[PDB]
Protein backbone atom coordinates (compact mmCIF):
# COMPACT_ATOMS: atom_id res chain seq x y z
CA UNK A 1 0.00 0.00 0.00
CA UNK A 2 0.91 3.74 -0.78
CA UNK A 3 1.68 6.61 1.47
CA UNK A 4 1.77 10.44 1.64
CA UNK A 5 5.48 10.42 1.81
CA UNK A 6 5.19 8.18 -1.29
CA UNK A 7 3.33 10.52 -3.48
CA UNK A 8 5.46 13.10 -1.87
CA UNK A 9 7.90 11.48 -3.70
CA UNK A 10 7.05 10.80 -7.24
CA UNK A 11 6.26 14.71 -7.37
CA UNK A 12 9.93 15.87 -6.00
CA UNK A 13 11.51 13.16 -8.34
CA UNK A 14 8.79 14.77 -11.29
CA UNK A 15 7.79 11.08 -12.30
CA UNK A 16 4.46 12.78 -11.62
CA UNK A 17 3.92 16.00 -13.28
CA UNK A 18 0.49 15.50 -15.20
CA UNK A 19 -1.71 16.31 -12.22
CA UNK A 20 -5.27 16.27 -12.12
CA UNK A 21 -7.54 17.16 -9.39
CA UNK A 22 -11.07 17.14 -7.76
CA UNK A 23 -12.45 19.42 -5.64
CA UNK A 24 -16.09 19.66 -4.48
CA UNK A 25 -17.26 21.36 -1.29
CA UNK A 26 -14.42 20.60 1.72
CA UNK A 27 -12.05 22.90 -0.22
CA UNK A 28 -14.26 26.22 -0.07
CA UNK A 29 -15.15 25.14 3.81
CA UNK A 30 -12.64 26.97 5.50
CA UNK A 31 -12.99 30.10 3.28
CA UNK A 32 -16.94 30.59 4.98
CA UNK A 33 -18.97 29.14 2.01
CA UNK A 34 -22.11 28.68 4.45
CA UNK A 35 -24.30 25.36 3.54
CA UNK A 36 -28.17 25.90 2.82
CA UNK A 37 -28.50 22.32 3.92
CA UNK A 38 -26.70 23.68 7.36
CA UNK A 39 -28.71 26.15 9.56
CA UNK A 40 -27.20 29.03 11.52
CA UNK A 41 -26.22 31.36 8.73
CA UNK A 42 -27.13 34.05 7.07
CA UNK A 43 -27.81 32.40 4.02
CA UNK A 44 -29.87 29.29 5.57
CA UNK A 45 -32.02 31.27 7.76
CA UNK A 46 -32.73 33.85 4.27
CA UNK A 47 -33.40 31.04 2.30
CA UNK A 48 -36.00 30.15 4.92
CA UNK A 49 -38.32 32.98 4.33
CA UNK A 50 -38.65 31.89 0.70
CA UNK A 51 -40.60 28.52 0.96
CA UNK A 52 -38.99 25.57 -0.92
CA UNK A 53 -40.76 22.27 -2.24
CA UNK A 54 -37.33 20.87 -1.46
CA UNK A 55 -33.92 22.11 -1.27
CA UNK A 56 -32.67 21.33 -5.03
CA UNK A 57 -35.69 23.48 -6.86
CA UNK A 58 -33.17 26.35 -6.01
CA UNK A 59 -31.72 24.65 -9.11
CA UNK A 60 -34.40 23.71 -11.19
CA UNK A 61 -35.74 25.62 -13.97
CA UNK A 62 -39.20 25.13 -14.11
CA UNK A 63 -39.22 26.50 -10.51
CA UNK A 64 -37.08 29.07 -10.93
CA UNK A 65 -39.05 30.57 -13.09
CA UNK A 66 -41.85 30.29 -10.72
CA UNK A 67 -39.90 32.27 -8.56
CA UNK A 68 -35.89 33.32 -8.65
CA UNK A 69 -35.53 35.15 -5.58
CA UNK A 70 -34.42 31.78 -3.39
CA UNK A 71 -31.87 31.04 -6.45
CA UNK A 72 -30.99 34.88 -6.47
CA UNK A 73 -30.21 35.20 -2.69
CA UNK A 74 -27.84 32.28 -3.25
CA UNK A 75 -26.15 33.97 -5.83
CA UNK A 76 -26.23 37.71 -3.91
CA UNK A 77 -24.18 35.89 -1.31
CA UNK A 78 -22.22 34.06 -3.37
CA UNK A 79 -21.08 36.74 -5.57
CA UNK A 80 -17.16 37.22 -6.72
CA UNK A 81 -15.94 39.40 -4.00
CA UNK A 82 -16.99 38.23 -0.29
CA UNK A 83 -15.15 35.22 -0.28
CA UNK A 84 -11.32 35.16 0.08
CA UNK A 85 -9.66 31.23 -0.97
CA UNK A 86 -8.13 29.58 1.79
CA UNK A 87 -4.79 27.80 1.79
CA UNK A 88 -6.30 24.51 0.13
CA UNK A 89 -7.19 26.67 -2.66
CA UNK A 90 -3.17 28.29 -2.76
CA UNK A 91 -1.92 25.07 -2.98
CA UNK A 92 -3.52 23.87 -6.29
CA UNK A 93 -2.37 27.19 -7.84
CA UNK A 94 0.85 26.87 -6.57
CA UNK A 95 0.85 23.35 -7.93
CA UNK A 96 -0.30 24.99 -10.96
CA UNK A 97 2.66 27.66 -10.97
CA UNK A 98 5.48 24.42 -10.76
CA UNK A 99 4.18 23.24 -13.98
CA UNK A 100 2.24 20.06 -12.12
CA UNK A 101 -1.32 20.95 -13.07
CA UNK A 102 -2.89 19.06 -15.68
CA UNK A 103 -6.25 20.82 -15.30
CA UNK A 104 -8.45 20.88 -12.31
CA UNK A 105 -12.10 19.96 -12.06
CA UNK A 106 -14.67 21.69 -9.92
CA UNK A 107 -18.27 20.89 -8.56
CA UNK A 108 -18.03 24.20 -6.59
CA UNK A 109 -19.94 27.29 -7.81
CA UNK A 110 -18.29 29.19 -5.79
CA UNK A 111 -15.11 30.42 -8.27
CA UNK A 112 -12.87 30.84 -5.32
CA UNK A 113 -10.46 28.64 -7.81
CA UNK A 114 -10.18 31.58 -10.51
CA UNK A 115 -9.50 34.10 -7.52
CA UNK A 116 -7.08 31.94 -6.54
CA UNK A 117 -5.35 33.08 -9.82
CA UNK A 118 -5.62 29.81 -11.70
CA UNK A 119 -6.17 30.53 -15.08
CA UNK A 120 -9.38 29.54 -16.70
CA UNK A 121 -7.45 27.36 -19.28
CA UNK A 122 -6.67 24.99 -16.35
CA UNK A 123 -9.99 24.79 -14.87
CA UNK A 124 -13.30 23.23 -15.47
CA UNK A 125 -15.82 24.66 -13.67
CA UNK A 126 -18.25 21.36 -14.18
CA UNK A 127 -21.90 22.94 -12.28
CA UNK A 128 -20.84 26.68 -13.89
CA UNK A 129 -19.89 30.08 -13.27
CA UNK A 130 -21.09 33.20 -11.54
CA UNK A 131 -19.09 35.02 -13.69
CA UNK A 132 -21.39 34.89 -16.68
CA UNK A 133 -25.24 34.63 -17.39
CA UNK A 134 -27.84 34.73 -20.25
CA UNK A 135 -31.33 35.97 -20.57
CA UNK A 136 -33.54 33.21 -20.51
CA UNK A 137 -34.99 33.66 -24.00
CA UNK A 138 -33.36 36.39 -26.06
CA UNK A 139 -30.60 34.28 -25.30
CA UNK A 140 -27.45 36.60 -24.51
CA UNK A 141 -24.13 36.28 -22.88
CA UNK A 142 -23.21 38.81 -19.97
CA UNK A 143 -20.38 39.23 -18.35
CA UNK A 144 -21.10 39.13 -14.44
CA UNK A 145 -20.78 42.41 -13.59
CA UNK A 146 -23.57 43.60 -15.99
CA UNK A 147 -25.99 42.16 -13.46
CA UNK A 148 -24.20 42.20 -10.08
CA UNK A 149 -25.33 45.89 -9.48
CA UNK A 150 -29.26 44.38 -9.76
CA UNK A 151 -27.64 41.32 -7.74
CA UNK A 152 -26.42 43.07 -4.42
CA UNK A 153 -29.15 45.66 -4.66
CA UNK A 154 -31.70 42.71 -4.65
CA UNK A 155 -33.75 43.12 -7.82
CA UNK A 156 -33.71 40.51 -10.55
CA UNK A 157 -32.04 41.95 -13.66
CA UNK A 158 -32.93 41.61 -17.12
CA UNK A 159 -32.14 41.85 -20.98
CA UNK A 160 -32.14 44.88 -22.30
CA UNK A 161 -33.96 43.44 -25.09
CA UNK A 162 -36.33 40.46 -24.20
CA UNK A 163 -36.57 42.41 -20.48
CA UNK A 164 -36.34 38.11 -19.81
CA UNK A 165 -34.75 36.85 -16.61
CA UNK A 166 -30.81 37.10 -17.06
CA UNK A 167 -29.87 33.78 -15.28
CA UNK A 168 -25.85 32.77 -13.77
CA UNK A 169 -24.21 30.22 -15.49
CA UNK A 170 -25.08 27.58 -12.84
CA UNK A 171 -25.94 24.49 -14.35
CA UNK A 172 -29.29 23.26 -13.37
CA UNK A 173 -30.95 20.21 -13.34
CA UNK A 174 -32.08 18.58 -16.79
CA UNK A 175 -28.89 20.90 -18.40
CA UNK A 176 -26.41 18.68 -19.50
CA UNK A 177 -22.57 19.66 -18.25
CA UNK A 178 -20.93 23.09 -19.92
CA UNK A 179 -19.31 21.81 -23.19
CA UNK A 180 -16.07 22.72 -21.19
CA UNK A 181 -16.17 19.05 -19.53
CA UNK A 182 -15.84 17.42 -22.93
CA UNK A 183 -11.74 17.39 -21.81
CA UNK A 184 -13.38 14.52 -19.47
CA UNK A 185 -11.76 12.55 -21.52
CA UNK A 186 -7.95 13.86 -22.86
CA UNK A 187 -7.04 14.61 -19.12
CA UNK A 188 -7.75 11.48 -17.25
CA UNK A 189 -6.14 9.08 -19.56
CA UNK A 190 -3.51 11.41 -19.61
CA UNK A 191 -2.88 11.80 -15.70
CA UNK A 192 -0.63 10.21 -14.07
CA UNK A 193 -1.63 11.45 -10.31
CA UNK A 194 -5.13 12.13 -9.36
CA UNK A 195 -5.94 14.32 -6.60
CA UNK A 196 -9.28 14.27 -5.34
CA UNK A 197 -10.17 16.49 -2.32
CA UNK A 198 -12.98 17.61 -0.33
CA UNK A 199 -15.38 15.71 -2.30
CA UNK A 200 -18.06 12.99 -1.07
CA UNK A 201 -17.64 12.12 -4.97
CA UNK A 202 -21.54 11.68 -4.78
CA UNK A 203 -22.37 13.84 -7.52
CA UNK A 204 -22.37 12.35 -11.44
CA UNK A 205 -20.14 12.65 -13.41
CA UNK A 206 -17.32 12.55 -10.24
CA UNK A 207 -17.97 9.77 -8.87
CA UNK A 208 -17.61 8.15 -11.93
CA UNK A 209 -14.36 9.99 -13.44
CA UNK A 210 -11.92 8.65 -10.57
CA UNK A 211 -12.02 5.18 -12.08
CA UNK A 212 -11.14 6.64 -15.78
CA UNK A 213 -7.74 7.03 -14.66
CA UNK A 214 -5.53 4.35 -15.32
CA UNK A 215 -5.08 1.50 -13.70
CA UNK A 216 -1.78 2.09 -12.07
CA UNK A 217 -2.12 5.81 -12.03
CA UNK A 218 -2.20 6.87 -7.62
CA UNK A 219 -5.43 8.38 -6.20
CA UNK A 220 -4.14 10.85 -3.35
CA UNK A 221 -7.68 11.30 -1.40
CA UNK A 222 -7.46 14.34 1.16
CA UNK A 223 -10.94 14.29 2.90
CA UNK A 224 -13.03 14.56 5.88
CA UNK A 225 -13.81 10.30 5.18
CA UNK A 226 -12.66 7.55 2.78
CA UNK A 227 -15.57 8.21 -0.30
CA UNK A 228 -17.19 6.66 -3.19
CA UNK A 229 -14.81 3.92 -4.71
CA UNK A 230 -11.75 4.59 -3.14
CA UNK A 231 -14.11 3.21 -0.69
CA UNK A 232 -16.50 0.88 -2.46
CA UNK A 233 -13.10 -1.36 -3.88
CA UNK A 234 -9.72 0.93 -3.91
CA UNK A 235 -6.89 0.08 -6.04
CA UNK A 236 -3.56 -0.81 -4.67
CA UNK A 237 -1.87 3.27 -5.94
CA UNK A 238 -4.43 4.73 -3.43
CA UNK A 239 -3.39 6.43 -0.50
CA UNK A 240 -5.81 8.39 1.80
CA UNK A 241 -5.06 11.18 4.30
CA UNK A 242 -8.22 11.53 5.75
CA UNK A 243 -8.80 14.69 8.19
CA UNK A 244 -9.42 18.32 8.24
CA UNK A 245 -8.96 19.43 4.32
CA UNK A 246 -5.75 21.87 5.66
CA UNK A 247 -4.11 19.47 8.40
CA UNK A 248 -4.30 17.15 5.23
CA UNK A 249 -2.48 19.99 2.70
CA UNK A 250 -0.28 21.59 4.95
CA UNK A 251 0.96 18.22 5.68
CA UNK A 252 1.46 17.04 2.06
CA UNK A 253 3.38 20.52 1.81
CA UNK A 254 6.05 19.61 4.33
CA UNK A 255 6.82 16.58 2.61
CA UNK A 256 7.43 17.71 -0.92
CA UNK A 257 9.37 21.26 0.69
CA UNK A 258 7.15 24.19 -0.28
CA UNK A 259 5.95 25.06 3.88
CA UNK A 260 8.35 28.36 2.58
CA UNK A 261 7.19 29.33 -0.92
CA UNK A 262 3.58 28.45 0.32
CA UNK A 263 3.47 31.34 2.93
CA UNK A 264 5.57 33.72 0.67
CA UNK A 265 2.91 33.20 -2.32
CA UNK A 266 -0.13 33.51 0.70
CA UNK A 267 1.96 36.63 1.56
CA UNK A 268 1.58 38.39 -2.15
CA UNK A 269 -2.10 37.25 -2.24
CA UNK A 270 -4.00 38.39 0.98
CA UNK A 271 -2.03 41.17 0.69
CA UNK A 272 -3.71 42.05 -2.60
CA UNK A 273 -7.24 40.65 -0.95
N1 LIG B 1 -18.48 25.93 -2.03
C1 LIG B 1 -19.36 25.50 -2.95
O1 LIG B 1 -19.37 25.89 -4.10
C2 LIG B 1 -20.31 24.58 -2.54
C3 LIG B 1 -20.79 24.60 -1.24
C4 LIG B 1 -21.73 23.70 -0.85
C5 LIG B 1 -22.22 22.78 -1.74
N2 LIG B 1 -21.77 22.73 -3.05
C6 LIG B 1 -22.38 21.69 -3.91
C7 LIG B 1 -22.30 20.39 -3.18
C8 LIG B 1 -21.62 19.42 -4.12
C9 LIG B 1 -20.08 19.58 -3.95
O2 LIG B 1 -19.30 18.41 -3.65
P1 LIG B 1 -19.85 17.32 -2.80
O3 LIG B 1 -19.18 16.04 -3.09
O4 LIG B 1 -21.31 17.24 -3.35
O5 LIG B 1 -19.75 18.01 -1.41
P2 LIG B 1 -20.54 17.53 -0.12
O6 LIG B 1 -20.86 18.88 0.66
O7 LIG B 1 -21.73 16.72 -0.41
O8 LIG B 1 -19.38 16.78 0.58
C10 LIG B 1 -18.20 17.41 1.07
C11 LIG B 1 -17.19 16.26 1.34
O9 LIG B 1 -16.03 16.80 1.97
C12 LIG B 1 -15.88 16.28 3.28
N3 LIG B 1 -15.46 17.53 3.88
C13 LIG B 1 -16.20 18.60 3.90
N4 LIG B 1 -15.51 19.57 4.46
C14 LIG B 1 -14.33 19.11 4.78
C15 LIG B 1 -13.31 19.71 5.35
N5 LIG B 1 -13.51 20.96 5.67
N6 LIG B 1 -12.16 19.11 5.60
C16 LIG B 1 -12.07 17.80 5.22
N7 LIG B 1 -13.16 17.18 4.61
C17 LIG B 1 -14.29 17.86 4.41
C18 LIG B 1 -17.22 15.74 3.61
O10 LIG B 1 -17.10 14.57 4.38
C19 LIG B 1 -17.73 15.25 2.31
O11 LIG B 1 -17.19 13.94 2.04
C20 LIG B 1 -22.04 19.99 -5.42
O12 LIG B 1 -23.40 19.76 -5.56
C21 LIG B 1 -21.72 21.45 -5.21
O13 LIG B 1 -22.33 22.20 -6.19
C22 LIG B 1 -20.81 23.65 -3.46
O1 LIG C 1 -27.25 21.15 -1.40
C1 LIG C 1 -26.28 21.46 -2.07
N1 LIG C 1 -25.78 20.73 -3.13
C2 LIG C 1 -26.27 19.60 -3.58
C3 LIG C 1 -26.49 18.53 -2.75
C4 LIG C 1 -26.99 17.34 -3.25
C5 LIG C 1 -27.27 17.19 -4.60
C6 LIG C 1 -27.05 18.26 -5.44
C7 LIG C 1 -26.56 19.50 -4.98
C8 LIG C 1 -26.35 20.45 -5.96
C9 LIG C 1 -26.80 20.39 -7.22
N2 LIG C 1 -26.36 21.43 -7.93
C10 LIG C 1 -26.43 21.92 -9.15
C11 LIG C 1 -27.26 21.23 -10.23
N3 LIG C 1 -26.61 19.99 -10.66
C12 LIG C 1 -25.49 20.22 -11.58
C13 LIG C 1 -24.92 18.91 -11.90
N4 LIG C 1 -25.91 17.98 -12.45
C14 LIG C 1 -27.20 18.60 -12.65
C15 LIG C 1 -27.63 19.18 -11.34
C16 LIG C 1 -25.77 23.04 -9.34
S1 LIG C 1 -25.07 23.38 -7.94
C17 LIG C 1 -25.60 22.15 -7.11
N5 LIG C 1 -25.58 21.54 -5.92
C18 LIG C 1 -25.68 22.73 -1.96
C19 LIG C 1 -25.30 23.18 -3.20
N6 LIG C 1 -24.68 24.35 -3.49
C20 LIG C 1 -24.44 25.15 -2.54
C21 LIG C 1 -23.83 26.31 -2.95
C22 LIG C 1 -23.54 27.23 -2.01
C23 LIG C 1 -23.89 26.91 -0.72
C24 LIG C 1 -24.53 25.71 -0.35
C25 LIG C 1 -24.84 24.76 -1.27
N7 LIG C 1 -25.46 23.58 -0.95
ZN1 LIG D 1 -31.73 38.68 -23.42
Amino acid sequence: KLSLQDVAELIRARACQRVVVMVGAGISTPSGIPDFRSPGSGLYSNLQQYDLPYPEAIFELPFFFHNPKPFFTLAKELYPGNYKPNVTHYFLRLLHDKGLLLRLYTQNIDGLERVSGIPASKLVEAHGTFASATCTVCQRPFPGEDIRADVMADRVPRCPVCTGVVKPDIVFFGEPLPQRFLLHVVDFPMADLLLILGTSLEVEPFASLTEAVRSSVPRLLINRDLVGPLAWHPRSRDVAQLGDVVHGVESLVELLGWTEEMRDLVQRETGKL
